[PDB]
DNA sequence: AAGGAACTTTACAGGGAACTTTA
DNA sequence: TAAAGTTCCCTGTAAAGTTCCTT
DNA sequence: AAGGAACTTTACAGGGAACTTTA
DNA sequence: TAAAGTTCCCTGTAAAGTTCCTT
């Protein structure tokens, strides 16, 4: 039920690559790239929801950018490709002012 | 510092007009069109944030569409303009079915 | 003679077992899934129509989706086969926007 | 609002057009081909809703089978296509039933 | 008719290859 | 003017969804 | 912010021709 | 089959939806 749960971990989760320099942006700086398997890893810790629970209401509220039917969208760094969990700026940006 | 609070009164303020009957809907009713100066006349009420504090969460979460720094937009209803605070009826419903 | 008392109790129904948490949802979360039974008992309280009654009208009006010669389909939870009644949310959520 | 408004003119537009045969049945006998601008005017006589309002619920509620973004779709009776407002009988029957 | 068993689809996971868009 | 961003093709998988088949 | 004016889109309306499905 | 049923091409329209631009 508890929403800040959802939120606080998204701006967590950003927070604690961003400091271990485990983070890519989009070339408008608008979009943060994070591993899927890293994501999800760090998604198992907290038990108030599975990790597939927590990826379907960040998605139905529009807080990660996804593909039809997935999670995560196809990127390309160095020219070669591969899918991420795509976590929009403006999302984390409030999300991190309401909890600073 | 509590998210709940914002969706919790989005949810309260589209109760309320539904029930007084002053709710307009876009085309498609997709979208709750709702006069600028009651929404700031209801949001004075809760003091968790102000006024403007609220309209900048609603819009930078998505909950409500706007214009480039304004929390208004432009509308048209039997050929006349007008401008009103536009709610996104899914935004309105998954925070509905996330409390009930 | 009222098909409003038909759709507020589709609607009742389901605000009911969705508080209490007797609620099931499909993987698309286009369907709801009831068990029979406790649908039946709620449906003999309003004695506007029989149970029997009530199920044809849904079922006609295609607000549940139903097997051939019954008001209730096979489904599937955790690997289990079992027979629920399949309530469409579209249904539901136009139903509930009436008022 | 009051459902039985809109369920009642079905029935009794349909009954109308059978008694003076200006109703056309499909191969399987499933749904039944009415004239669009027969219906729209037929429909603008009982004033509780526009003829666009009756529609948009008949639609909505899986009463009249609609092409996208339109009231009526494409058929063909004896080699000839045209548009017509498909009505279900399923939804004519029990709603028939119901009020006899 | 009722349900155990078995077949089909889906919603998540992935990639090669080539196209379109942007700084 | 080249790399990001996207789009069109596919594969893999476990459980949901559905149908077969027996009683 | 407010609002005149003018642009673009959408959800309704139509049809010829050709494709897919059914008796 | 051969006609029903459907889809793929297109066009037309008025008002909603949006943007431009000035105050």
């Amino acid at each position: 039920k508890d929403l800040n749960l959802y939120a606080k971990e998204l701006v967590d989760v950003v927070n604690y690559l961003m400091k271990k320099n485990q983070l890519v942006f989009s070339r408008n700086n608008k979009f943060i790239y994070v591993n899927t398997e890293t994501i999800k890893s760090m998604l198992e810790k907290r038990n108030y929801d599975t990790v597939d629970g927590k990826l379907y209401l960040w998605r139905e509220l529009e807080w990660i950018e996804c593909a039809e039917d997935r999670f995560n969208k196809r990127i390309k760094i160095d020219g070669e490709n591969m899918y991420a969990v795509v976590i929009k700026y403006s999302s984390y940006s409030i999300l991190k002012r309401l909890y600073l």
